[PDB]
């Protein structure tokens, strides 16, 4: 049961079942991918498609020749398969002269250069008909408070995403941005920590309707904040064009574990607000199979990702359609929670004397809001003990 199809729109990026294993303290443990064989490979499991790095597809230092060479036999992958390519993104971290930032380096010859690597991977994104671009600051930051004047940062980091609103714009480009948001590592602290942060910096760009948020679960864990809360903040404000999935298991260092490790009813609650929202955008996993791993170890954990989103949504569906909880939810009231709160208007509830000086608070107080029974049945269909 619970198997893939390209229609549930799930993806992977190249980094992920690619990654080798080489982590701060050891050496990588699986030899590197061809990018054609992951595209084949993940065509198999069911996967809608792929995304990229610029810097996963041509290897740093290709020339105008090579460069050419390994984009061609990429595309050929894509026309065989039917995979698409959602989503691309730019390396901004891994070479040494982004040490110190890319967008925000205090190097002002390091932060044209890298707007001019990212422009040239705008254009092939556009050609592979990618529709979202995403962005991850993972250098933007600093590891002591007086190496990095953080308002003089926020105005290079708007100077630069303004510079690509302009490109896009003047080019034509039906593409989007998205920033992805992570609070800390590499760095001590990277700016734009968390999605509250950058969809209030958006609101500052130029042009505020080119930029969303690529949020990802295990990123808002590692702050110690609620990721469902956080995606219907993003929802609310029309700005969710992307979403990263994985796991993580608390407050630590980042571990992109497949989907549904982890935060398990944090995962059922995000599969619930998904669906129920209708989000339509891809289904991204950006996960590193552990390095304890051979290879068929990282195609099963890539395959356990969907299977997972597949049960959690099930489950949610069973939830919601249960008369029982739905008698549940009126009874704590969520349907009240609907309704406007003073539609009469300002005037009418200053007059309205049943609003203040004739409300009985000691009989209000004494309602229950029966959220704990609501809960326990959420718990038996995720446990699927009356689904
Ligand atoms: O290893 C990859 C990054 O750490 C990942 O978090 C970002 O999603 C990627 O750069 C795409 O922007
Ligand atoms: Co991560
Ligand atoms: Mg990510």
């Amino acid at each position: 049961n619970y198997q893939p199809t390209p229609e549930d729109r799930f993806t992977f990026g190249l980094w992920t079942v690619g990654w080798q294993g080489r982590d701060p303290f050891g050496d990588a443990t699986r030899r590197a991918l061809d990018p054609v064989e992951s595209v084949r490979r993940l065509a198999e499991l069911g996967a809608h498609g792929v995304t990229f790095h610029d810097d996963d597809l041509i290897p740093f230092g290709s020339s105008d020749s090579e460069r050419e060479e390994h984009v061609k036999r990429f595309r050929q992958a894509l026309d065989d398969t039917g995979m698409k390519v959602p989503m691309a993104t730019t390396n901004l971290f891994t070479h040494p002269v982004f040490k110190d930032g890319g967008f925000t380096a205090n190097d002002r010859d390091v932060r044209r250069y890298a707007l001019r690597k990212t422009i040239r991977n705008i254009d092939l994104a556009v050609e592979l008909g990618a529709e979202t671009y995403v962005a991850w600051g993972g250098r933007e930051g600093a590891e002591s408070g007086g190496a990095k004047d953080v308002r003089d940062a926020l105005d290079r980091m708007k100077e630069a995403f303004d510079l690509l609103g302009e490109y896009v714009t003047s080019q034509g480009y039906d593409i989007r941005f998205a920033i992805e948001p992570k609070p800390n590592e590499p760095r001590g602290d990277i700016l734009l920590p968390t999605v509250g942060h950058a969809l209030a910096f958006i609101e500052r760009l130029e042009r505020p309707e080119l930029y969303g948020v690529n949020p990802e679960v295990g990123h808002e864990q590692m702050a110690g904040l609620n990721f469902p809360h956080g995606i219907a903040q993003a929802l609310w404000a029309g700005k969710l064009f992307h979403i990263d999935l994985n796991g993580q298991n608390g407050i630590k260092y980042d571990q992109d574990l497949r989907f549904g490790a982890g935060d398990l009813r944090a995962a059922f609650w995000l599969v619930d607000l998904l669906e129920s929202a209708g989000y339509s955008g891809p289904r991204h996993f950006d996960f590193k199979p552990p390095r304890t791993e051979d290879f068929d170890g990282v195609w099963a954990s890539a395959a356990g990702c969907m299977r997972n989103y597949l049960i959690l949504k099930e489950r949610a569906a069973a939830f919601r359609a249960d008369p029982e909880v739905q008698e549940a939810l009126r009874a704590s009231r969520l349907d009240e929670l609907a309704r406007p709160t003073a539609a009469d208007g300002l005037q009418a509830l200053l007059d309205d004397r049943s609003a203040f000086e004739e409300f009985d608070v000691d009989a209000a107080a004494a309602r229950g809001m029966a959220f704990e029974r609501l809960d326990q049945l959420a718990m038996d269909h995720l446990l699927g003990a009356r689904g």
